[PDB]
């Protein structure tokens, strides 16, 4: 009940946020009950909201909505109820709306982009009775959600899984829209770059292996401040270097403690049979004396005595004959290992490697080996879904009832503390161009456009040092997919994934994963790390025919036709994005994120806000992604409405 709805809007149950407290100065600084019951109330609210996301919920509503002891101060409901709405916390997506929106609108806002950030934001502006519009560069919707859709065939080019559900505000989103979401079973059999397959332990050992070293990586950060080596920030790639070789490094001592022990015994035998060889020369001589023979008859005995001394001891060394042997064997029976690595054990450690890099858009000796997981103690509860229905049927629905520009590329940007002028081209005919006066602009250009050197929007200013900064140290990764539509199915159901082991370390991520999750024909070739951009610069036949060939090389030539449909997207080439997401790069931190999200005053000739930013870029817990992209657009179409309302 209400303690789950304060966990599916990523807030404490029992705690007022920093901004809650900002909000209401009053309450925090006022008694306890009091605040017990504003987070009631609080909770209330989004439990209703969250119960039925698809109609409005106004004030009114959550009155009678109430138990008895709160449906009475009306003030303190109003109040959070604002609070909420204001901040995109029980309002947003698409719902129903009880009651029109206002027939005439307050401020005129400019967005650039209908990606979710933009479309998220707009939405939000224009029933806080703004006045939006969108330009879009493309001839579509949704940006780097894309979904290819030919025949029965449809697939996601683009943003592909949502990351659970506890917590994430697609959830929301996802019972408006009318999202179908299939879980992805967590099984992925590793085949071999001839054609086969791994045994299990392989597996099991190198997964434990990379776990492992991860966990190192990870050690020699924070607990050590292992993070700048030589006046140069650490890379996750490097300290995965440093570690490995200290592991390749105790291989060989022990490889050594072990020849050595070997060697002595060796030795020991050889200084053995030397004795032995030895005092056979003095036994027998005494067998030579023994058969001449009162003194005769008591030199006999005593020859006889002293025989039997020597033979007593030639029994002592057969004993240690035998003891150092039976070490010796045990050695050579039982030897260390010659390498942690075979020169398929790394082809494979390789993989969850490439993974790595697929997951993070970019080759790990680019990632700040220190900061890489700030955004870990922000993920959500429960196993990752897909979207079978294309990711896109969300800015596609989120697009509804809005004015939006397609084929209407931003080249400038101009912003005064009296006003901001955008200025874009038709993106069919240069010919004709555009000029748009507002009050606000909002920026949701991918992080791969604002860094273009040649650069594709120009602002006027220029934008300041701390600004720029961020977005050269910012990373922005690249990774591709290939989309594969068949006749039939010749893989097993069961199976959502299942890798390609590469050849070489620098090709870890040239198609080392095919999704299948597609409950249907279709097949996804993944490419991550170093290949992702280079793949770019190949034609579309040579791309596939490597799939086929690494497919062949499973279920045989013939369990496998041509495709009847295929599609390759090159996330890097594209104008539009310029990329994939971004990633923390090496000399930066998640205050860059914070600072690609501060606004921009722009005087003076006393300035106000005019240039706001948003997008995967801009959101500190949650980059990367679409709820992080539709997240900021709540954030800053509350900062905007906060600005331009008042005053
Ligand atoms: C291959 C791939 C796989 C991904 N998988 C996932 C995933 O599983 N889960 C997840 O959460 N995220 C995933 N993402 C990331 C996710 O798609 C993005 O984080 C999200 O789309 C970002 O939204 P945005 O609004 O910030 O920007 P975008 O959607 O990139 O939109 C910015 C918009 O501005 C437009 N634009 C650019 N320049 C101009 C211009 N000059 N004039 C006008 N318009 C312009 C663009 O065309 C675009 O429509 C993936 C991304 C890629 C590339």
């Amino acid at each position: 009940g209400v303690e789950g709805a304060a966990f599916q809007s990523r807030l404490p149950h029992d705690r007022m946020t920093s901004q809650e407290a900002a909000c209401f100065p009053d309450i925090i600084s006022g008694p306890q009950q009091t605040q017990k019951v504003f987070l009631f109330i609080r909770n209330r609210t989004l439990q209703l909201w969250l119960d039925n996301p698809k109609i409005q919920l106004t004030f009114e509503a959550t009155l009678q909505q109430l138990e008895a002891p709160y449906n009475s101060d009306t003030v303190l409901v109003h109040r959070v109820h604002s609070y909420l709405e204001r901040h995109g916390l029980i309002n947003f997506g698409i719902y129903k709306r009880i009651k029109p929106l206002p027939t005439k609108k307050t401020g005129k806002v400019i967005i650039i982009g209908s990606g979710v950030s933009g479309l998220a934001a707009a939405r939000q502006l224009q029933s806080f009775g703004m006045d939006v519009t969108l330009l879009e560069a493309r001839d579509r919707v949704g940006g780097r959600v894309a979904t290819f859709r030919k025949g029965n065939y449809v697939a996601d080019l683009g943003a592909m899984v949502v990351t659970g559900l506890g917590g994430n505000p697609m959830a929301v989103v996802s019972k408006q829209v009318n999202m179908e979401l299939a879980k992805i079973k967590q099984k992925c059999p590793l085949y071999e770059a001839n054609g086969q397959a791994v045994p299990k332990e392989k597996d099991e050992m190198v997964e434990q292996e990379f776990n492992r070293l991860l966990e190192a990586t990870s050690y020699l950060s924070h607990q050590l401040d292992f993070n700048v080596l030589n006046n140069k920030p650490v890379s996750l790639g490097q300290a995965l270097e440093v570690v490995i070789q200290l592991q390749e490094k105790h291989v060989k001592d022990e490889q050594i403690e072990h020849w050595k022990k070997i060697v002595k015994t060796q030795e020991e035998l050889k200084e053995l049979l030397n004795k032995m060889v030895n005092l056979k020369e003095k036994i027998k001589e005494l067998h030579q004396q023994y058969k001449e023979a009162i003194t005769a008859e008591f030199l006999v005995k005593s020859k006889h005595r002293d025989l039997t001394a020597l033979c007593k001891e030639y029994d002592e060394l057969a004993e240690t004959q035998g003891k150092l042997e039976e070490k010796l064997q045990e050695l050579e029976a039982n030897p260390p290992s010659d390498v942690y690595l075979s020169s398929r054990d790394r082809q494979i450690l390789d993989w969850h490697f490439a993974n790595l890099e697929f997951a993070n858009a970019t080759p790990l000796s680019t990632l700040s080996l220190k900061h890489w997981d700030q955004d870990d103690d922000f993920e959500f509860t429960g196993s990752h879904l897909t979207v079978r229905n294309g990711y896109s049927c969300v800015p596609v629905a989120l697009a509804e009832g809005l004015d939006i520009k397609l084929n209407t590329a931003v080249r400038q940007v101009q912003y005064t503390a009296s006003g901001c002028e955008v200025i874009a081209v038709n993106t069919r005919s240069t010919s004709q161009t555009f000029i748009y006066k507002c009050d606000a602009v909002l920026c949701t250009l991918p992080l791969g456009v604002l860094k273009q050197q040649p650069p594709a929007v120009q602002f006027v200013p220029p934008l300041p040092e701390w600004k720029t900064s961020a977005v050269q140290r910012m990373g922005f990764g690249n990774l591709n997919k290939v989309v594969l539509c068949f006749d039939r199915v010749f893989w097993d159901p069961s199976v959502n994934l299942f890798g390609h082991v590469g050849s070489t370390t620098a090709s870890r991520g040239e198609l080392f994963l095919f999704w299948n999750l597609y409950k249907a024909p279709i097949l996804l070739a993944l490419v991550a790390g170093e290949a992702a951009g280079i793949m770019e610069n190949i034609s579309d036949d040579v791309i596939v025919g490597r799939c086929l060939a690494i497919l062949k090389g499973i279920f045989g030539s013939s369990a496998v036709p041509q495709p009847k449909e295929t599609v390759v997207s090159r996330w890097r080439a594209d104008p539009w994005a310029r990329g994939s997401y971004s990633y923390v790069a090496a000399g930066s931190s998640g205050n860059d994120y914070d600072l690609m999200a501060q606004p921009i005053t722009p005087g003076p000739s006393q300035p106000i806000p005019r240039l706001f930013f948003a997008g995967e870029h801009t959101i500190r817990n949650y980059p990367a992604t679409v709820h992080g992209a539709l997240l900021s657009g709540l954030r800053e179409a509350g900062r905007i409405a906060d600005q331009f309302l008042g005053a």
